[PDB]
């Protein structure tokens, strides 16, 4: 599934585990801190929920994109 | 703020920035792992809610009931 706005832009990435999930949500944490924009994850078993936006704008900005682009690089498909 | 019934137990922890946010995901991840139950763990900016239920169950249990403490207990207050 690719990201979609819901004002949020928010995915869902699938695991087989609690522990992978958790690992990936460091990931994306380690980005946030490089690029100071920090998203909401939830994490739970076999999932993370990755949500993206601008509190300033009441919604999503370039930013906002530049981080979902960066996450799904994270996965190098 | 202690735990409270909302089917599930939650309770949320502050911190001052994200990074801590994470470092204490990942012990209650941890714990998680030890135990054979996990929780839904959401993390952003300054804070983790931490929520315990038992699908099965559809609410809380004893076994949630523990989670939460030993969750306390990492805190060593």
């Amino acid at each position: 599934m690719d990201w979609e706005e819901r004002k949020r832009l928010v995915k869902t990435f699938a695991f087989p585990n609690f522990r992978e999930a958790l690992d990936f949500a460091n990931r994306v944490g380690a980005l946030a801190e490089r690029e100071n924009h920090h998203p909401r994850l939830t994490v739970e078993w076999g999932r993370v929920t990755v949500e993206w936006w601008t509190h300033s704008a009441g919604g999503v900005t370039e930013k906002d994109r530049e981080m979902a682009r960066l996450t799904d690089a994270l996965l190098q498909r």
